[PDB]
């Protein structure tokens, strides 16, 4: 289901890539998504799927476009068009100068200061999860740690109920994995009616937790309203449920395949961060866009005023110009290049807590388990969208080597 070629679309540009289910997915999803880059493939190209929309296939473009909020507005961000239209996230869908002051207190709430606070508690968790996998020599990461382990730091932070995490969950992958199951602002909505009540009575009675701190908070002088602090916490939802959990299962299927990476941490330790960094950029999972204000003509292509574009903040640290021999994961690159989290006034304030999150994790498993491995024949699934997940990851270990702490 292509749809037509708009008048202003050269047919030289036309390449037909679906973010939702791209041709080369049995490879791994980074692997499929960097089809998008072959010699054969333009610098930026327009897809007749999922509506028709431009793409931008380089770094180099995808970091201008993200600078550029005059032309390429946040106001609609997401592909398929109704969702973009539906989308109304705070500060996400919002240019500035207008998001600082959201932004502003987001950052209140993730940033920095309260991933310091939180410290120990991430520590305690994912020790705590460890410890009660060794002994098994055998799980379902992506079930049994990468979804538990971020989720209930997150439940913590927001003062919510580790019980609605599987009806949360739920909503936040149709927003970025839809299913067919539910249109955007179905899910969106679902998620609101879930949200108002908590508002409510976080106005009225102050918590100490995330929502309470949003619902209370104060944007140019006056105070935020409840429609705005729901559609904070909206995003904050989407941000802490969605993200880190695909992240770790990328990772740690990379890790199960690769003995040798495995041992470079263990033994030099001091290069925990600088994997990170690489890790992030490798396994890089994010592609939304911007739509046009105005009719504007970027590096030679005529962009019409309403068409989106897709700049997919996975592929700038896929890109050869950017980064050498890119699909090789290299701990020790003099420069790790990507824009995982983003470019220009959007740069995720969550940033901080998901590196640090990771870290642990990295830390933590590999003292515990140093040695493990996919399944027998179990075959690993990649997934597509706005951000990228992986369905399962079986695997295996010998208790025996494993390492009580
Ligand atoms: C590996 C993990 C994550 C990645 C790769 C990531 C990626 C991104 C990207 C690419 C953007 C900007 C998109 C755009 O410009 O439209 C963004 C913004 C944001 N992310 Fe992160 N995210 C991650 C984890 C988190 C976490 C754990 C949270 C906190 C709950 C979070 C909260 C936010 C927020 C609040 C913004 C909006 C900032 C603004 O609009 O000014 N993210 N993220
Ligand atoms: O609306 C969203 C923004 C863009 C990405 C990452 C995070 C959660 C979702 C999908 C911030």
């Amino acid at each position: 289901n292509l749809a037509p070629l708009p008048p202003h679309v050269p047919e030289h540009l036309v390449f037909d890539f679906d973010m939702y289910n791209p041709s080369n997915l049995s490879a791994g999803v980074q692997e499929a998504w960097a089809v998008l880059q072959e010699s054969n493939v333009p610098d930026l190209v327009w897809t007749r799927c999922n509506g028709g929309h431009w793409i931008a296939t380089r770094g180099q473009l995808i970091r201008e476009a993200y600078e550029d909020y005059r032309h390429f507005s946040s106001e609609c961000p997401f592909i398929p068009r109704e969702a973009g239209e539906a989308y109304d996230f705070i500060p996400t869908s919002m240019d500035p100068p207008e998001q600082r002051q959201f932004r502003a207190l987001a950052n209140q709430v993730v940033g920095m200061p309260v991933v310091d606070k939180l410290e120990n508690r991430i520590q305690e968790l994912a020790c705590s999860l460890i410890e009660s996998l060794r002994p098994q020599g055998q799980c379902n990461f992506t079930e049994d740690y990468a979804e538990p382990f971020p989720i209930r730091i997150f439940m913590l932070l927001a003062g919510l109920p580790e019980e609605d995490i599987p009806h949360l969950k739920y909503l936040t992958d149709q927003m970025t994995r839809p299913d067919g199951s539910m249109t955007f602002a179905e899910a969106k909505e679902a998620l609101y009616d879930y949200l108002i009540p908590i508002i409510e009575q976080r106005r009225q009675k102050p918590g100490t937790d995330a929502i309470s701190i949003v619902a209370n908070g104060q944007v140019n002088g006056r105070p935020i309203t409840s429609d705005e602090a729901k559609r904070m916490c909206g995003l904050l939802l989407v941000g802490g449920l969605d993200t880190v959990v695909n992240f770790l299962s990328f990772s740690m299927e990379f890790l199960a395949k690769s003995p040798e990476h495995r041992q470079e941490l263990i033994e030099r330790p001091e290069r925990i961060p600088a994997a990170c960094e690489e890790l992030l950029r490798r396994f890089s999972l994010v592609a939304d866009g911007r739509i046009l204000t105005s009719d504007y003509e970027f590096h030679g292509v005529q962009l019409k005023k309403g068409d989106q574009i897709l700049l997919p903040q996975m592929l700038s640290g896929l890109d050869e110009r950017e980064n050498a021999c890119p699909m090789h994961v290299d701990f020790s690159r003099q420069k790790v290049s990507h824009t995982t989290f983003g470019h220009g006034s959007h740069l995720c304030l969550g940033q901080h807590l998901a590196r640090r999150e990771i870290i642990v994790t990295l830390k933590e498993w590999l003292t515990r388990i140093p040695d493990f491995s996919i399944a027998p024949g179990a075959q690993i699934q990649h997934k597509s969208g706005i951000v990228s997940g992986v369905q399962a990851l079986p695997l295996v270990w010998d208790p025996a080597t494993t390492k009580a702490v």
